[PDB]
């Protein structure tokens, strides 16, 4: 069994900002989301192989998981603030479209999902 390479995380060439809405994704909704007790499994990239969940990727064709984010943010990959919304979302929308209704990683998603737009529900203004 094989893994897909991760999202990538670093591109020179591609152009950067660091808005305050940027920053608030970071400070606030990552970390906010991070801290939780039902992160882990979103910490990093789905690892089909340990997992044994070989039809994951056949499945989930835009891959994402917050370790990605993380990263995105910490290296200030993204240009606006919507990328990283995306992404975020991209991240529930998979476990929704993979698992079923009130599996536990469903439960987690959506304690997690139910955070996420409490914030965002708060993005500041681009200043
Ligand atoms: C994200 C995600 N989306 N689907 C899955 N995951 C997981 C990712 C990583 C790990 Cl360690 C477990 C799961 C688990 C999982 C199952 C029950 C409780 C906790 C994690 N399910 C497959």
């Amino acid at each position: 069994s094989m893994n897909p390479p991760p999202p990538e995380t670093s591109n020179p060439n591609k152009p950067k900002r660091q808005t305050n809405q940027l920053q608030y994704l970071l400070r606030v909704v990552l970390k906010t989301l991070w801290k939780h007790q039902f992160a882990w499994p979103f910490q990093q990239p789905v690892d089909a192989v340990k997992l044994n969940l070989p039809d994951y990727y056949k499945i989930i064709k835009t891959p994402m998981d917050m370790g990605t984010i993380k990263k995105r943010l910490e290296n200030n990959y993204y240009w606006n603030a919507q990328e990283c919304i995306q992404d975020f979302n991209t991240m529930f929308t998979n476990c929704y479209i993979y698992n079923k209704p009130g599996d536990d990683i469903v439960l987690m998603a959506e304690a997690l999902e139910k955070l996420f737009l409490q914030k965002i529900n708060e993005l500041p203004t681009e200043e």
